[PDB]
């Protein structure tokens, strides 16, 4: 047992917020610190698959990743995480405070999430589960990545990726470019009306999603360059971090505020 072990008594499970595979609950741990715990029911995953999650997070550690506290390995099998107060993104943008979200904060949101992945990119690891469901909003808007599928959903796919199996960070960007469009529509399933093999088929004839309402054309433009069919067109995460950070100077320096956006 490594340094990440802690007693079964040190974790006290509170509130249900999740369910499943297991559970994820809010509780303390060390009765002083509010953490987040993914529970594994007992004989319905590999505990080496369930503990692949922790392996990675390990050794990834940045602001913009939700942060590995602690681990119970042995069955029944608890990982300790930082609590995000706010809940996954996708239903922030869904509820009442996604109503008021106007660009500034969604784009903020954005360059937040390509810094985490900025940082995973750097470290040669690959995501491949980057979409709002999977990313946490904390107190101030703070946005974290979460539930890494694998270390190194077609609708949110890259099309290599789903048909070949060709997993890369680039199939990271193109999720990302479907994740600006969830942060831009308030959180609306992608490709709306279509089922998933028709996406598939239509993304394969050069079929994108188009300027969703209110999104400026060059935030569309972006995501358009997140969806090149040649994966290594993509931008990188250093990049889009970058564009987006910089956004109302350098490309929109004349953003008006609308109805939505
Ligand atoms: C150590 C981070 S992890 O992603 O690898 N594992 C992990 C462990 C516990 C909880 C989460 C993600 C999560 N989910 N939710 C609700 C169900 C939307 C949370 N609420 C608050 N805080 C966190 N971390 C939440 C990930």
């Amino acid at each position: 047992k490594d340094a990440w072990e802690i007693p079964r008594e040190s974790l006290r499970l509170e509130v249900k917020l999740g369910q499943g595979f297991g559970e994820v609950w809010m509780g303390t741990w060390n009765g002083t610190t509010r953490v987040a715990i993914k529970t594994l029911k007992p004989g319905t995953m590999s505990p080496e698959a369930f503990l692949q999650e922790a392996q990675v997070m390990k050794k990834l550690r940045h602001e913009k990743l939700v942060q590995l506290y602690a681990v119970v390995s042995e069955e029944p099998i608890y990982i300790v995480c930082e609590y995000m107060s706010k809940g996954s993104l996708l239903d922030f943008l869904k509820g009442e405070m996604g109503k008021y979200l106007r660009l500034p904060q969604l784009v903020d949101m954005a360059a937040q999430i390509a810094s985490g992945m900025a940082y995973v990119e750097r470290m040669n690891y690959v995501h491949r589960d980057l979409r709002a469901a999977n990313i946490l909003v904390g107190e101030n808007l703070v946005c974290k990545v979460a539930d890494f599928g694998l270390a190194r959903p077609i609708k949110w796919t890259a099309p290599e990726a789903a048909l070949y199996g060709r997993f890369t960070i680039k199939s990271d960007v193109w999720s990302f470019g479907i994740l600006l469009t969830e942060l831009t529509t308030k959180g609306r399933v992608p490709y709306p009306g279509m089922v998933n093999r028709e996406v598939l088929d239509q993304v394969e004839r050069g079929y994108r999603m188009p300027c969703p309402p209110e999104c400026p054309e060059s935030l569309h433009d972006l995501m358009c360059q997140c969806w090149r069919k040649d994966p290594e067109e993509r931008p990188t995460f250093e990049y889009l971090q970058a564009f987006l950070e910089d956004y109302f100077t350098s490309t929109e320096p004349q953003y008006q505020p609308g109805e939505n956006l």
